[PDB]
């Protein structure tokens, strides 16, 4: 009967070590074989809830005739063997697509969906060299997971991410395990205390104790804190490099304030020329898909469009897995959520096509410290040399407002900055008010021209909406750590006093500044607890004690010999 | 096979005149009979997702043999017939529970679950004398229509939760009907449009032309807002007068913040003395399960219990449906959030056995009006004789912030106060900072001596929890429609000038005010778009334009012989 199905709970699947995942199949009524979809989950299979609502109503799929496996991974829930995040995801991706595709009720062909864990495993699924997997849709994922979620492009720590992440991990592993412990319950409270104050988690030196997160979770402490360069234990989980290789279609979503947002964007360009891509992004946070925002509205058109979401994938799973051909007739290549119009529109790639990548040069008379200062941001280079200076003490970071957070406060990315404005560390600069509209739609990067005090430090850029009633919307943000000003992999420190010409990955942004607004940059030395603090001393910053990190004197210089300047992807659309 | 089930789709199941309804049956694998969920539901059954997360991992009930009925209601989707809401929910209940009955895979057990509008629903079936249905489990929803949502207790509409939902509702009638129309396109766009905008569609006047709104949709003029008083069609659909003679277990489910809260706890007083009743009351608003909001956070033992939850729902139904004597062990009658500690706490009862009901009195010396006035909270008596006054402006009505709203701007409950406290029709009366705790739990009113210039007006009242920080966070609030002041059924207007004693039906909290805290009052004439403003006129409110009504000089008398109070639930707990 179409339109019917049946469930079918932990079925064993063995893995090459003998080692069996429970896997629950939602198969079709149907006469033969079917194509098949398989989502990999960390957060029980049988919870189908928790993360459905982010991704497709996917049953549609089941009732057109499609079978879906969901499956626990490794050492979760239902599943036999031990835990460790990312390591077991390639193989047993590799044997579960395997055991699939010789079922008699699997027709030959096999995609995957979901988001976050759920789709950085299928990146891992995807470099398997398994034939049968036709196409995938990773929604806010990552090939790279030192470059998202737990460190990140400029060479900090994701620490919010790192812990929130661990804890909530945390719950389930405890509650994964053969017997309750007499411990369980005084954990439970303690994973609770880290989840309602991820700062505080995070506030605690030397960062690499974690006496409750270190016992759960060894892997927290062992790869993720005592990793600090983007070595050879971080390529070894990467997929990043191999994507070039591959010629499988890919249906990429990512959100504007997602901490996967610059990952996922760069997965499409990866993949993009050997196989059918798409991408779609909304003003999404990686919790909260809603398009409310304390501070900010994007509609109701910006929340997370669930039925568009799903008749999408049915099409391009329908092209790629049934073989019929038109089905992604009328359906866009890149289809983006342009913030400040606040509309949804249809783009022929990503980059767009026209991008002019503008310098936007940061000037001013006086010093720029604090929003009444005098910074300014200008297309003409700025005509005099001169310098801005703080004091950046690691004791009293820059708090996160917004952004890409993901545990921390990850529920208000187009946050109101001006809590921030007032501090001596927080340098700005500003257009003069708009007459027309700017629209920035692209990679958004920063080249500062900087020196410290101290043989290592941070600096960091945010670009920001300024509204006629003067809040100040986050849109993007980025972070270098001087000793990886230059490479991840191999850093060396900074001379005390010397000039450095840095570059800032602010991911990435679709922004129309309106007139009336202000296009802002800030710029510091700490955004904390998106990113660990520097310590200031070139020291393992893990390690040290507060006590013992260092104030750093950090300057930016702003000039003709120096021309500071952020990088806008300026679209022009008459 | 334990665990495993199947799903039939578009089962057509005939009603006594004919018309079919469309269900989902989720049916585990067993070897004869089993208990049998019943789920109604207007947001289509193909569509578990958008509900399911506000109420129960339900699967989990098939998964232990429970089979699961999701049904479409008459008019919608892949139903048949004419939809027009709640006029037709008790005959189909009726009807579908006995077909239910009568299959042979029902072993004559039948329960329900859900929320809001398929918390209704529930009522709605438990009155129709069906022995099968041995428990329901109403979350969210009410069993009077006009006291919960579309009017209240106080005869005012509530115009912000009838238009946003009858928007929503217009959107799920275009997509159920048979054939695209030329103008759905432009009929979506309007829809968006007061979704976006929930306060401007309600300032629209006369509020009774709804052009959009009453072509695609007749009930939202024709029932709802022709009638305003809580007359013989509100009657006929009301459940309330016949819950006391049920003895149905009710497992019921409420938010501080949910519109339905007051009539939600008033079922639980209704059916607790003839049958197994249960009540969970969480701090959430209709549309914001997660414990946070804008400038209040509960923590995260706030969020949405769903495993819990499910777990006590399946206790619940194990007790009642499959006889299990000792399956709610170690079960409380009660359970709720109790704000300001933020903690879940167990109680035996509701109303809790030991609240005094305790006058705080309104005082202070000169004006009231804004909160850098005089007024003071007091247990004791006022002894001088005073009066506050202000203007009431029909076209500059007291935004609403909070509370109960459900469409606009409903997922910030717990919002401060302060962006109305500059205003002269605001009055505050407050107590001095409190050096030890003060829990205020339970149903809130408020005893007002009012004066008015008009023939017909509005009072408001507000109950504040003020924070150290100087945040003003509203906690419970309701209005009295003067001409409503004796009876929402027999209207009768007021002379001006003369002096009434109201009261106010606040609905209900549970709060702890904190040592450093505030116990605060606002008192008012409007909460728009929460509730319609009052003319001023004692006309057909509905029906005047905005030119048409009048301000109103309205005054609040407090002394020794007017002794204008709020009542507050105290607990005292040592
Ligand atoms: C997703 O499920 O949420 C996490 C946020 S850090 C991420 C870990 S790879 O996957
Ligand atoms: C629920 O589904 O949401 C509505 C809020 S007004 C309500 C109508 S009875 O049911
Ligand atoms: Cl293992
Ligand atoms: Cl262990
Ligand atoms: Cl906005
Ligand atoms: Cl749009
Ligand atoms: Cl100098
Ligand atoms: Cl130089
Ligand atoms: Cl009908
Ligand atoms: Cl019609
Ligand atoms: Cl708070
Ligand atoms: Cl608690
Ligand atoms: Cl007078
Ligand atoms: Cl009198």
């Amino acid at each position: 009967v179409d339109g019917n199905y049946s469930v079918a709970s932990n079925v064993m699947v063995p893995m090459r070590d003998g080692v069996r995942l429970a896997v629950d199949l939602y198969r079709p009524d149907a006469d033969g074989p079917v194509p098949v979809l398989l989502v990999r989950n960390p957060y029980d299979k049988f919870d189908v809830f928790a993360w459905s609502t982010q991704s497709t109503n996917w049953l549609e799929f089941v009732r057109d005739g499609y079978a879906v496996v969901i499956q626990d991974t490794r050492g979760l829930f239902a599943s036999e063997g031990e835990f460790v995040p990312h390591v077991d995801d390639e193989a047993d991706a590799e044997d579960t697509l395997s055991w699939i595709l010789e079922q008699a009720w699997c027709d030959g062909n096999v995609g995957m969906f979901g988001v976050s864990y759920l789709g950085v495993t299928q990146w891992q699924a995807a470099v398997s060299g398994v034939g049968g997997l036709k196409a995938i849709a990773p929604s806010m994922a990552s090939a790279d997971l030192y470059r998202a979620p737990w460190y990140g492009p400029g060479g900090a720590l994701s620490v919010e991410a790192l812990l929130g992440w661990s804890a909530l991990i945390g719950t389930g592993l405890i509650t994964s395990r053969s017997d309750a412990r007499p411990e369980d319950a005084a954990d439970f409270v303690q994973l609770a205390a880290i989840l309602n104050d991820v700062a505080g988690a995070a506030s605690v030196t030397p960062l690499a104790e974690q006496p409750l997160l270190g016992r759960l979770i060894p892997w927290v402490i062992d790869q993720v804190v005592d990793h600090p360069d983007n070595d050879e234990s971080w390529q070894s989980i990467s997929l990043f490099e191999r994507l070039g290789g591959l010629a499988t279609p890919a249906l990429i979503t990512a959100g504007w304030y997602d901490g996967f947002v610059g990952e996922s964007l760069r997965t499409f360009v990866a993949v993009k020329d050997n196989a059918d891509a798409r991408l779609v992004v909304g003003p999404w946070s990686h919790s909260n898909l809603t398009g409310r925002n304390a501070d900010r509205k994007f509609g109701i058109a910006a929340t997370y469009p669930i039925q568009e979401a799903t008749t999408m994938h049915k099409a391009f799973f329908d092209r790629h897995l049934r073989g019929e051909t038109d089905a992604l007739a009328g359906v866009p290549k890149v289809r983006l959520f342009v913030m400040g119009i606040d509309e949804w529109r249809d783009e022929t790639d990503w980059p767009l096509p026209d991008t002019a990548y503008t310098p936007f040069y940061l000037g001013g008379s006086g010093a720029a410290n604090t929003s009444t200062g005098g910074g300014t941001l200008s297309t003409s280079i700025s005509g005099t040399e001169s310098a801005d200076t703080y004091l950046y003490d690691p004791a009293d970071p820059v708090p996160s407002l917004g952004g890409t957070l993901l545990f921390h406060n990850g529920d208000n990315g187009p946050a109101d900055q001006r809590p921030i404005h007032d501090r001596d560390d927080v340098l700005c600069y500003s257009t003069e008010v708009l007459t027309d509209p700017v629209e920035v739609t692209g990679t958004v990067s920063a080249r500062l021209f900087v020196s410290s005090s101290a043989v290592d430090t941070d600096f960091t850029a945010k670009l920001v909406d300024v509204f006629p009633d003067g809040r100040a919307i986050a849109l993007c943000d980025g972070i270098v750590r001087m000793r990886y000003r230059e490479t991840l992999v191999n850093p060396t420190l900074i001379e005390a006093g010397e000039i450095y010409e840095v570059a800032i990955d602010m991911l990435a942004t679709s922004n129309v500044f309106l007139p009336g607004h202000r296009i802002m940059v800030q710029v510091s030395s700490s955004n904390f607890p998106k990113y660990d603090r520097n310590s200031n001393t070139g020291g393992v910053i893990a390690r040290e004690q507060l006590e013992e990190m260092c104030t750093a004197v950090n300057r930016i210089h702003r000039g003709p010999e120096h021309p500071s300047h952020i990088v806008l992807p300026i679209i022009k659309r008459k």
